[PDB]
């Protein structure tokens, strides 16, 4: 492989077909997403707007790290998109899952297409991989998910985003059973940040690593007074490529930190339950 | 020792009826063994199957105590009542106190028709606890020297309310069912591969979840499996179960109950949780 040749040629074919117009592109800190978008920077420089839409549902720290990566240390024109408040109250009283999904779609296209018309680009860059009135540029059309990382290294992007475990788009709302609230979208947050920090600490490499609040209730202690608290699923799987995936042999240590830390630093969490359920039967999410 | 209590009994009955609720645990077993080896054929058992009962369970204690022991035995279906008096109650609290308000009822009733004058309980009519002055452990000495099964004297504990508090929510008869079948899963797991826990049983959770094969469209019930290791059951610790154990009950939950689509396991200790869910 030559990926020197690959984006010599890729950031011409950019070039040639964007001129002096505007491109913009939907950054969602994916590898795909991320590796289109530097090679379009480096094509037409500012005139490639990336635009970041924070849901309200995404990791602790994630917004910051995007930002820093893309705004701060690549030098993209970044408009960074707080929608928080239209996602959390579109989605009032909505419990059903498939329903969830398709308001978050729904607002994500309607705040993108906002930003959008004031941006008034005539180009669309996507990270299509062979795995708004705008003409599509899709730059890694004929790239494997392999070779997409591969790439993705040799544009220096952080190994945080070339080796990512995958992200669902709706983010931690579906990561939540039932109706996704500021509180609950709290707690899981929390949660998974300990969830993903124990699996670093232990050197753990799986495909996804997650925890999801149950709405299951028990009876806890808060100060010397019984209180109902909350129900953590932790969902640890290996896999190849999300085929099938089978629940993780966890070390007992490492599930015994996640369960400590989650009940001791999120007192509204009252119990934790790991997954034992491969795919099939089960899908990896809670949905 | 039982020949001491056997002879205390006989001398506080006489010639009168005595009752015992016989509730499949070792301490009741124990004094109903001891209570039958002193009036025999005046002694008048007691079991009522609340439909939240185990596999096998009550078929165990009719075979146990009717059969082996030759105790007179009163068996009362009152399966229809129970479930009736929970319809749509979902608080835990709410489920404890109607079951035993229930059963109340429906042993009083029972009782009526025995005319017995004296009430046996195994407290470790008029009242007689013979054993009022044993401990745990004492007490499943004596059930091993009366004779009683080693499934009872070595038993785990099980709730009054059985499986009513293995469902989160609404109690009916499908539920129950569905918990039922999980839950001999477990046990039968459990003691297989060797494991002997202070208790290990399963939780069905309420919630629902699509799956990858047939109706990808259908959602399936969760079932939680806690086993826990403790002394005294006041502290206690999920236990380390072996990985392969673990894929076993989660193998046999979902292939043998279609019903169910995901199985979790309880790794929490007491405190800050509880061992039961309810």
């Amino acid at each position: 492989m030559d990926w020197g040749r690959f984006v010599e040629e890729k950031v011409r074919e950019i070039r040639e077909t964007v001129g002096d117009s505007k491109a913009i592109i939907a950054l969602s800190g994916g590898v795909d997403s991320s590796t289109a978008a530097v090679l379009a920077h480096k094509a037409i420089g500012d005139r490639l707007h990336a635009v970041f839409v924070n849901t309200g549902f995404l990791r602790k720290g994630e917004p910051e790290f995007v930002v820093k990566t893309f705004r701060d240390e690549f030098g993209m024109n970044l408009h960074y998109v707080d929608a928080q408040d239209r996602f959390f109250s579109a989605l009032k009283g909505v419990t059903d899952p498939e329903e969830k999904r398709k308001i978050i779609g729904r607002v994500f296209i309607e705040v993108f297409e906002e930003v959008a018309k004031k941006i008034g680009a005539e180009y669309l860059i996507q990270g299509t991989i062979a795995p708004l009135n705008l003409k599509l540029i899709e730059p890694l059309r004929d790239l494997y998910k392999d070779e997409v990382r591969e790439l993705a290294k040799f544009l220096g992007l952080p190994e945080k985003i070339y080796n990512r475990m995958p992200f669902p788009g709706p983010g931690l709302a579906v990561r939540v059973i039932g109706e996704v609230t500021p509180e609950k979208i709290r707690i899981v947050r929390e949660a998974n940040a300990i969830v993903e920090e124990e699996v670093e600490r232990a050197g753990l490499r799986p495909w996804q690593a997650f925890a999801v609040l149950l709405g299951v209730k028990t009876v806890g202690v808060q100060g010397d007074i019984r209180a109902y608290k909350e129900t953590i699923a932790v969902r640890i799987v290996e896999s190849i490529d999300g085929m099938t995936a089978n629940a993780m042999n966890v070390p007992w240590e490492v599930l015994q930190r996640i369960a400590f830390r989650i009940t001791s630093e999120i007192p509204e969490v009252g119990r934790v339950l790991y997954d034992i359920t491969n795919k099939p039967p089960a899908t990896i999410e809670f949905e």
